[PDB]
């Protein structure tokens, strides 16, 4: 029956989900109300913005929105952190590799906003998704022994029961390093990553081929196809699906993904050593021809960030699509650069000399974009939101002791230039001998540092000389400081021993601690690269950014006359047939049992 | 007996004469097995290639940018290469107050075209003994260039080598 | 050319290629020499749980502990 449940959700015992769904009421167990709809939102809140709602109001056990039993008590039971009523719930669910990578995903981000009470949230939570990541790892490892070849079927597919979402998308969403440490995951995205092109071809055999066309075509590269049917046909036959022809294998070698990232770097070297050439030596009043390629460049590009906004998803919504867009990083280095370059080229054709100039440093600000534009390929991760947990707290941490220590490089100097020097009538000097130099003087080194006599290159006999002097310490007689040159250097001493030492030992302590932690973290962080790279370079089409508007003009003229591409992604995301379905889900229920 | 191979083969027998040199350190420290020396070496000579490279691109951006800013089309090429890659990778490694050297008019020579003899052209002036473009822009494009390069990644350097 | 016919060793080094931590166990006692036997397993487990590269749960850890 329906609605028993509903009350099931309105007898919750006090939590965080339970004050966000209250929260939420505005716009305590027996008296509400709560319709279905109402908890749907905040769960889609806590899944992601990507997945489809799960339950819609009046239309249960009739946009998908199955009815599933096994899952409504797990996940009742994983919204209230109930570590022995849970793992009753786990067994009565179908499927049981998404469930688990869906609580862990819950738990984790239901653990990181709750802010205020930090004694259930982080050790309840965290180590209940722990264990949840532990049982759907040890499910997957019973099931990849067995087949080894279902099991990459079983993690492609779409669960209706979880939004339409995938398992891969939440197994790598949720940040599992244990799940992606694991052989069968590796050997899948290998397996996607070389495309259709075979595997263990070594990695110089590529860029030579890629560099000489024929060698392909002599036998050099092994591929799938040839490999699959020799093996396939023979060994099936001894013991008791076609062959690839003519012309299709150039088209089969310049689809694969592994082989267009080295056609991409490679004109992206090639621009950034254009832009070098043509920002230095041959910047003209007027426009030369070199620099026009630059702008046709910048064309082609802009029209591969509007496909790419178009294309990398199918939400069919503008909010939907943009949403999901501008919460990446590496599009917001090319949004940065892309507006940095337009209104370089807005000033950049004034015909008045005073913005000329203004130009220029607005195209090597917007180099600079594009040369860090290359280091977030290769070192950076694509999610928005874990960089800000770090760099908020290590940017407030570091701007507080810089802050400690400004006080006290200003103390030091004022009082230096306090006690010998006669009152100065200008304050340009003030500043640059009272902040400036006690700045300059802690990093220099202690023998060096001591620079101190009366009469060397101030002058002060009639005011003050103009010509970059300041003015000289009072003298009592000839050629004398009337303050003693001693009580400097102790002053000096002390001075330079207080900033010099204990400051900043504990600005090393602390920036070193980050980078120790950084670097001694994990082993798995380049894996989970592999896979930020799959996704951009599998999308994009093959031919280079000189000649993607020649790609353009084929996909856009495509698009509007009749549906091109029905399977958007055909190597991630599958739907399989009703009666396979059936048959896959008994499998890994069986091996759940069996584990 | 002829004096163009002479030289040639002299610096080939210093060649020799390092690897004989280093044919007495192999003795006393390094270890017979060819095997295990290849598991350690490959990868962190890898993964010193891929920090190094990831280096050598921020020095170049701030070498192109730097030149960019300040100075008329240059017609030669050796000066371009020799004040765009070569004076940043050499600055990171200077004191951060000798790493400060920077007025308008000491050694550059730019009155008629360039001048021959190991001078650059001079920066912009818009008016007598002065630069167009303010100093206390490049000082503070110098610490951030150099805070970026100078800590961060040598840390991360130092932090696998050492480790 | 010699070849030497000994049953003992047959079942243990059958054991050992198939990293069966409770049945080389057996097939040890039954050996003639036993100070070479065991180095020689020693020596064939840790070179086939280096050049495995694949799975790591596996070569890693049972090998490594049976090797030790
Ligand atoms: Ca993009």
């Amino acid at each position: 029956r329906e609605e028993t449940l509903c009350e099931l959700y309105s007898h919750l015992p006090s939590c965080f989900f339970l004050r966000k769904l209250a929260k939420r009421v505005q716009g305590l167990p027996g008296s509400r109300k709560v319709c279905l709809s109402h908890v749907s939102e905040e769960v889609r809140h806590l899944l992601g913005s990507f997945t489809q709602p799960l339950y819609i109001a009046s239309r249960y056990k009739p946009a998908d929105t199955v009815w599933d039993p096994g899952r409504d008590l797990f996940l009742w039971a994983v919204v209230q952190n109930n570590r022995e009523l849970a793992e009753i719930g786990w067994e009565q669910c179908r499927d049981c590799i998404a469930a688990a990578l869906a609580a862990s995903k819950i738990l984790r981000k239901l653990a990181q906003e709750s802010g205020e009470d930090d004694s259930e949230e982080a050790t309840e939570m965290l180590e209940l998704a722990n264990h949840y990541e532990k049982q759907a790892i040890g499910v997957f490892s019973e099931c990849h022994s067995w087949d080894a070849q279902r099991a990459q079927k079983l993690l492609i597919r779409i669960s209706p029961s979880w939004g339409r979402s995938t398992c891969l998308w939440l197994a790598l969403e949720a940040h599992d390093k244990s799940f992606i440490a694991h052989s069968g995951v590796q050997a899948l995205l290998t397996q996607i990553w070389c495309g259709e092109l075979s595997v263990d071809n070594p990695h110089w055999k590529v860029l030579l081929c890629m560099i000489f066309f024929p060698l392909i075509y002599t036998g050099f590269l092994t591929f799938r196809r040839d490999e699959d049917i020799q093996r396939q046909a023979e060994r099936t036959q001894q013991k008791l699906l076609k062959p690839l022809n003519c012309s299709s294998r150039l088209m089969s070698f310049l689809k694969s993904p592994q082989v267009k990232f080295y056609w991409n770097i490679a004109s992206y070297f090639g621009f950034l050593w254009l832009f070098a050439v043509v920002l230095m030596i041959d910047f003209q009043t007027s426009p030369s021809w070199r620099e026009l390629l630059l702008y046709v460049w910048l064309t082609s590009l802009v029209c591969e960030e509007i496909r790419q906004l178009y294309h990398d998803f199918d939400g069919s919504g503008f909010r939907r699509k943009a949403k999901m867009y501008i919460k990446d990083l590496w599009n917001i280095l090319d949004v940065l650069s892309i507006v940095l370059f337009i209104a370089g080229l807005i000033c950049r054709l004034q015909a008045s000399d005073t913005v000329f100039y203004i130009g220029k440093v607005i195209l090597c600000i917007d180099f600079i974009i594009f040369c860090l534009r290359l280091m977030a390929i290769f070192s950076i991760s694509r999610t928005l939101g874990p960089k800000i947990i770090i760099v908020r707290r290590m940017m407030l941490d570091l701007f507080f002791f810089m802050f400690l220590l400004s006080i006290w490089v200003v103390a030091y100097g004022v009082a230096k230039q306090g006690i010998l020097i006669e009152n100065e009538e200008r304050l340009n000097w003030i500043i640059r001998g009272a902040v400036y130099e006690p700045y300059i003087t802690i990093f220099g080194n202690f023998p060096t540092n001591i620079d101190n006599t009366l009469f060397d290159i101030s002058s002060c006999s009639v005011n003050a000389s103009d010509p970059l002097k300041p003015k000289c310490p009072m003298l009592n007689a000839d050629n004398t400081p009337v303050f003693p040159e001693w009580l400097t250097i102790m002053m000096l001493c002390v001075y330079l021993l207080f900033a010099n030492i204990l400051l900043l030992n504990l600005l090393i302590a602390i920036f070193n601690y980050t980078f120790q932690e950084v670097q001694d973290n994990t082993d798995t962080i380049w894996k989970f690269q592999r896979y930020e790279l799959i996704k951009e370079y599998h999308s994009r089409p093959a031919l280079p950014p000189p000649f993607i508007l020649l790609s353009h003009l084929i996909l856009f003229i495509r698009g509007v006359f009749l549906r091109d591409l029905p399977q958007r992604h055909k190597n991630f995301r599958q739907e399989l047939e009703q009666t396979e379905e059936e048959e896959l889900l008994s499998w890994e229920a069986y091996m759940k049992d069996n584990y």
